[PDB]
């Protein structure tokens, strides 16, 4: 508290009523789903800042049950997002909620201590978003904790929750410090091949394709 | 279909509507689906044989065209039979049918020609035979009669398969409770389709799957891929 309890996070489409709780990229900010949020106009986007300190999951679900006390959860990755969905998702878990499903965006599960930091960097040098007063202060650091929190990172265990992800256009090997998701679940685990390199799939044209598979994620039932 | 034009077909849970067109089992015969037809009450299935002749794809489809007309298609498959399905998905769509979806049960795209090791087909299609040497569904004498001949062509069939190509149909996997390394000539179902790629574990071995108390469970998660909607 003290300040606000909405600290850490961007709310997006506000008149809406179905919520999706996104944590993002390894930048560390929330506001670069500011597209993406015009692309899912049914959904409220609750959009996550990386939390540094080591008690953020604490926090996260802290603010998950202030927004959406009740029902069943939604939660959204992208780049090192989608690591931080998965322990969050395992957090929440184990606090008792239930976590219906996992959106990721072209990310895959953390393995082993042992990397798209500069290509991300280099997309937004010049980013009007990324250079308000409140950001332009901690991004540099926000940025390096996030990624520092990355690498070492070394995900185990399951989520009931089931997993969608969407893949980029292009062909990826992947490395020996990642997994797919598929042994994460004990839920489905859902894939759908997507448009642009890693990068891009959340910005400009390809975002414009790739919401349209986001929202057939979305959209299914059973 | 000269004497008889469903002679490679079995229908199950006849008075339903909705349809499921599956593809047998490496031992060829459809009727082997009697239990899980009646874990799939809501829906009618249409159980093929393995047809031994070298234009099968074109009687399947032939087959499905004069069984439902209209509207997408739902198609089935286990063992090998998810080869089958796959290859006459590629078919269907080439007509210009619409193929929802195919629903596989623990087995893989052929990516290259079976390496069987130290054995051989033959010793390979007695030890399949033996596996299911107690089945209701391989009495009588008609799948008696034929059930060597018929498993040894499926087996064979399914050992020199490459498949190619892609199917614009979402693909659902039920996967084996018992852990397992894809071999160098099997490949997952990923880039084998434009649609989505849903997988999820399932309960017992690979034999024991369809049947039993682990068809009861597995039933459900196959239930589960049928009444998705999007």
């Amino acid at each position: 508290g003290g300040s606000d309890g909405l600290q850490d996070v961007t709310i997006m489409n506000q008149d809406q009523e179905q919520i999706i709780f996104a944590f993002p990229p390894v930048l560390g900010y929330g506001l670069m789903y500011q597209n993406l949020s015009s692309r899912l106009p049914s959904y409220k986007l609750c959009a996550f800042d990386f939390i540094e300190e080591e008690d953020r999951l604490d926090r996260y679900a802290d603010l998950i049950q202030k927004l959406q006390p009740e029902g069943p959860l939604t939660l959204f990755g992208y780049s090192a997002g989608c690591s931080l969905a998965f322990e969050a998702a395992k957090k929440l878990e184990g606090q008792g909620r239930i976590v219906q499903r996992i959106i990721m965006v072209d990310s895959y599960k953390k393995q082993g201590v042992s990397s798209d930091v500069e290509a991300l960097m280099n997309v937004n040098r010049d980013n009007e978003a990324l250079n308000s007063e409140a950001v332009k202060h901690g991004l540099k650091q926000k940025t390096h904790a996030f990624y520092s929190y990355y690498v070492n990172l070394i995900s185990t265990g399951q989520v009931k929750a089931d997993i969608d992800l969407l893949t980029s256009g292009a062909d990826f090997d992947i490395p020996e410090w990642l997994a797919s998701w598929e042994e994460a679940t004990t839920g489905a685990y859902r894939m759908k091949r997507g448009f642009g390199t890693h990068a891009e799939m959340l910005q400009g044209e390809t975002l414009d394709r790739n919401a349209g598979i986001l929202l057939e994620f979305l959209n299914t039932q059973t």
